[PDB]
Parts: C-alpha cells; sequence; structure tokens
C-alpha cells in the first residue's frame, strides 16, 4: 500500500464559486486536510509497476518549504487526478495579472530568491526533473512561499498526441531543443529546466504579458515555428529599459543559449541572485514579514482608492 | 545629564493625527501647553528611563521640545489605526483568536511597564494604545509626568476626555496624574469590556447616557456595582467574570497584572500556538479580510 490512492467514495465534490483567482474584473476542492486541488489525467487505465509505485513514493517523499506537497492520485475506473494541496492568492501569472497590485522589485527580488532555492532541491534528489516548468505553475502561497506544481508523474501527464496547435500556444515556455526535435522526453532535461526559469525571469523581469518583441507581435503558431526554425541572430526578447538591471538581463541572456554548453547553472545562478542582493537581509521570517506587510499596505490603498472613487462617482 | 540624548531641539525637523518626520523617521508629535518649562533633575531621571527602556509590545520615545514657541512629545508613528479606533469602524472582520491574542499583548506590555524605572501608566485611555506594522500591540502615554497638560478649567471639555479614570482618583480630589495601580486595574477592565462588545466605552445595554451623566452615576457610590453589562452568551463567562473581578470599586481585590496573566493563560489554553510564527499568523487573517472586503465592495459598485 502506497497510501497515495484515495477512494472516489469518501471524498466528496466540495467546490464554491470563492474567490479562485482575488484579482479585480482551477477545480479548489477539500477532503479531510485542507483545500486540496485535483490535476485530472485522462488515461482510462494505468499498470503502475513497481517502478510507477516509486515515482508516487518519491512524489510523497520531498517533504520541503518550497513544493505543494502530493497527498493521493486517485485511479478511479472513470476518474483520476492528482490530488494536490490548495494554496490560495492565485498564481504567479495572476499575481502581475491584476495590474491593480503595486509590487516593485523587491518583492520580485524575493520571489526570484524562493524560485531559485525550491529548484536547488527539486532536481538533485528524488524528482530528476518536471520539465512543464512555467510562470504560471507556481502559485503563492498565504504568507508567500513559493511552490512548484504538477512535478514528477512519471505516467500522470497529457502525454497523448493532441491539440498540437494549443501545443504551440502554451509550449513557449519550453527550449529549443525542446522543439527541435518530434519527442523530447517528458521529464526535461536539466537544460530545459534552466532556460525555463529563463523564461519565467522574463515574465517576471518585465511586467508586460510573456515574450513580447519591440514594437514586433506574432502569434504563438508563427513565434514557435521561427523560435523552433532557428535564425543566427537568434530571438528573443530584450530584457528591460531599467538603466540599472542589466544584470537581471545577462543572467537571462546567459540562461537561454544556443547551446547547452554555456547554460549557467543553478548555483552560478543563486550566486549572481546573491551578488545582486546587494545584502538586502539576513534573516529568515524578517522576510517573510515584510512581503506580507507590504501586501497589506497595497491591499489598503487599492480598497481606500476604488471603494471611495466609486462611491464618490455615486 | 549632560548626555543630551532626548531633545533634538527641533532644530529641522521633518514636517509633514499631526504627524511629521525626523531624520527619514515618520514620527508624530503631540504639543503641551505649558509655556513655563524649565530644568527638573526629576524629569531628567524620568526622560532618561524614557530612553533606556525598550520592549517587544511596547513603544518607544525619540525626542522633546524644549523650546519657548513649541512644546512637545515626538513618539514613532505606527501605520494601522488606534485600537478603539481601528474595531470602531466595524468593518475589519476581527475574530476571537485575533481578539484574545490583541489583548494578550497589552497585557504583558503592562505588566512590564509595572515594575520597571517608572511605575503603571495611570492615563491608560483604551483609546491612547495603537499598532504598528506587524500588529505588535503598543502603548503611549509613557510617563512624563511633568510634559502632561495640567490645565483644570476645561470643565465639562475635561469630561469629555475623563470616562477610564479610576472612581477612587476622580472622587472630587486633586489627581495624582501617574494614577494608581488599581487605576491601572481599571483601564485594563473597561478596555477589555470594549473589545468584548466593541461599541465605545460604557457601553449600555438599553440606556442612555450623556458624559456628564455617566461621571454622576460613577460618584454615585451606589451600592450595587454598576459596570457595562458583560455581553450575555454562553461563549465564555470568564472573559466577563475577570472583568467584573477587577470592576469592583475596592481597590484592594482587584487582583494585579501577574493573576491577570495567570487568567488570561488559562484562557488561552485553547490556542497555545506558537510565540512569533502566531504573529505571522495574525496577518494573514487580516489580509484574508481586507482582501474579501475590496473585492466585493468593488465589484458591487462596479456593478453600480
Ligand atoms: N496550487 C494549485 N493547484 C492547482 N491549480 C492551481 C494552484 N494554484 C493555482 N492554480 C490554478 O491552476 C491553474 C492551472 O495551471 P496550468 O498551466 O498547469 O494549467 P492546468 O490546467 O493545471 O495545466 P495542467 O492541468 O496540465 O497542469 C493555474 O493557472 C491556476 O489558475
Ligand atoms: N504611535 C502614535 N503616536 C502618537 N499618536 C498616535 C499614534 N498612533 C495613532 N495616534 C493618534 O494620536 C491621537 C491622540 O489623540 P489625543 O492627543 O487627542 O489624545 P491623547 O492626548 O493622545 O490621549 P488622551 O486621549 O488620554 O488625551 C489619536 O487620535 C491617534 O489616532
Amino acid at each position: 500500500s502506497e497510501l497515495w490512492r484515495v477512494r472516489w467514495e469518501d471524498v466528496e465534490p466540495s467546490s464554491l464559486e470563492r474567490h479562485l483567482r482575488s484579482a479585480g474584473s482551477a477545480k479548489t476542492a477539500y477532503y479531510k486536510g485542507n483545500l486540496v486541488a485535483v490535476k485530472r489525467v485522462n488515461r482510462k487505465r494505468i499498470e503502475l509497476t513497481r517502478k510507477v509505485l516509486f515515482e508516487l513514493k518519491h512524489m510523497r517523499d520531498v517533504q520541503n518549504e518550497h513544493l505543494t506537497r502530493f497527498v493521493g492520485a486517485c485511479t478511479d475506473p472513470p476518474n483520476i487526478c492528482i490530488l494536490t494541496e490548495y494554496c490560495p492568492r492565485g498564481s504567479l501569472q495572476d499575481i502581475l495579472e491584476n495590474e491593480s497590485i503595486t509590487l516593485d522589485w523587491m518583492f520580485r527580488y524575493s520571489l526570484t530568491n524562493d524560485i531559485v532555492k525550491g529548484m536547488l532541491f527539486l532536481h538533485n534528489g528524488a524528482i530528476c526533473s518536471h520539465g512543464n516548468l512555467k510562470s504560471s505553475n507556481c502559485v503563492v502561497d498565504g504568507r508567500f512561499v513559493l511552490k512548484i506544481t504538477d512535478y514528477g508523474l512519471e505516467s500522470f501527464r497529457d502525454l497523448d498526441p493532441e491539440q498540437g496547435h494549443t501545443v504551440y500556444a502554451k509550449k513557449l515556455w519550453t527550449a529549443p531543443e525542446l522543439l527541435r526535435m518530434a519527442s523530447p522526453p517528458v521529464r526535461g532535461s536539466q537544460a530545459g529546466d534552466v532556460y525555463s526559469f529563463g523564461i519565467i525571469l522574463q515574465e517576471i523581469a518585465l511586467r508586460s504579458g510573456v515574450f513580447h518583441v519591440e514594437g514586433l507581435d506574432l502569434s504563438p503558431k508563427e513565434i514557435i515555428e521561427r523560435v523552433t526554425r532557428g535564425e543566427q541572430p537568434p530571438f528573443r526578447p530584450s530584457l528591460a529599459l531599467q538603466s540599472h538591471l542589466e544584470e537581471l538581463g545577462l543572467l537571462m541572456q546567459r540562461c537561454w543559449a544556443e547551446d547547452p554548453q554555456e547554460r549557467p547553472p543553478f548555483q552560478q545562478i543563486r550566486l549572481t541572485l546573491r551578488k545582486f542582493n546587494r545584502e538586502n537581509s539576513s534573516n529568515i521570517l524578517d522576510n517573510l514579514l515584510s512581503r506580507m506587510e507590504q501586501y497589506a499596505n497595497n491591499l489598503e490603498e487599492l480598497v481606500e482608492e476604488r471603494t471611495q472613487a466609486y462611491l464618490e462617482e455615486k
């Protein structure tokens, strides 16, 4: 018994149209814990071998502060999904999808540090790599401890060849090597992880949406066709206009490269992060507290502003 | 005495319910209508103590104006609103655990203030202790016996600003500014009532009473131990009972703050969660309430 197979009979279809993403204009549930989340898998059958069993065991094994611990991936004949601990406050894509929120560069450094330190453990032991890394697949938590979602998944994955064009639509994350071939391994390469952080770091670095060029926007299909094609002048987004941020941009430049030869390792990555931290802090909980306090300040300003504005408008 | 680490002398203190700044520090200043101040060895030691005392739950002094044009005490500002003020809005969605936890902090702070270099603060009006960024229940009116307005001719205006005061300290006698230990117990009792009911000061169940009338009934010396009525319920008669015990007229049996710590610890056996991690926890509930409020109200008024 792997104590990882929740039987559908007991768990309840608990749902509510609560603040799913609490941003001004998933299947969040619960089971004998706190808010649980489901990640359905269209398998219709799974003959998990002892390799698969060890996969699930390892999935549970890595109990870490920056990981969304899995509990049970039900194997119902008519249903299957991964019951992952839900965390409110939405995703990081949601984290900035509300232009109202006013995070300014310190939050950004802290988030980058959190994700780097998370990934470090993420690919040394108990899981080689996930390969689905993305900005919008690592959501914030109640106390802004970033986690990582839908990793591992030896067999639970949307493997079936389907919707190649929407495959373009979401595939912008992955490395050019991923599109270079016809079947990259589901477990991405360590180089894949590095470059995927590069893409996410683009996302966090510049407030704008995913991967926008200067005066240039070509749709997902065409842009993915180009990036797979490859150009001697390679395609990528400009770091930023901030005159004091060339080091984050250069880090990303080193991150995505034509060949994995000089793709820097996350060890050097965190080295540069500590260098650019300018000795901000040397405390563990103080950073959490500052994050929370300034978040509350932003919410205070938002509520005052909009409430007063529309009330007087009335 | 010659240390001179108390009086900035207001050379260029940064300007800005009347908040200003000092060397980048966003400080608050309150004046004192006393255009006769001079040297005071006793006041000197008082300032020394006010400058060399600190603690987690208690605030701290910044500067003093020794100039004839302006005399004031300047302390560190705190973002979040005044305790009485913050809850009197009635639309911040506070609850039970945050409730007892807010209570306990002022208990610790006053306990530690009681037996320091300056005796327990007497003028501990429940609406003169405020809260900082991370909800660290603070205190003000920190001693400074000679830095207080002594004007006794306000009269009815005085009756506006004198409600918590101890009847033993209001029995038509010249008030000792520092107050009394029983005074501190009394003030804490009233403040606990305010937290329990969250409707102001001496909230009367089904009655009206002007502040002058309220003071008149305090001074009535009525054989019944009149008090604002503890909220009739069944969740906790213990808190109301402690308020009653700290309410009686006779100072002697009014338990001191250490037995009050014992009682509040008994009350808090329920949670006993953590020391500083729970301090993080409280801001989670606060932020959840804020987010709910802003999202729902904004959605409604966008519809309208
Ligand atoms: N902790 C969480 N667990 C599950 N879903 C979450 C969590 N936090 C946020 N979400 C929501 O789940 C969404 C799913 O993101 P993703 O890009 O993975 O799409 P998805 O449907 O989960 O894809 P897949 O199911 O293959 O992972 C997030 O965009 C967010 O809206
Ligand atoms: N950290 C702080 N330091 C000084 N004042 C503060 C602080 N936080 C809030 N305040 C504000 O200071 C004001 C004090 O009001 P006021 O001066 O009328 O009374 P007080 O003299 O402070 O005390 P009392 O009510 O006993 O007279 C409050 O309205 C409160 O909003």
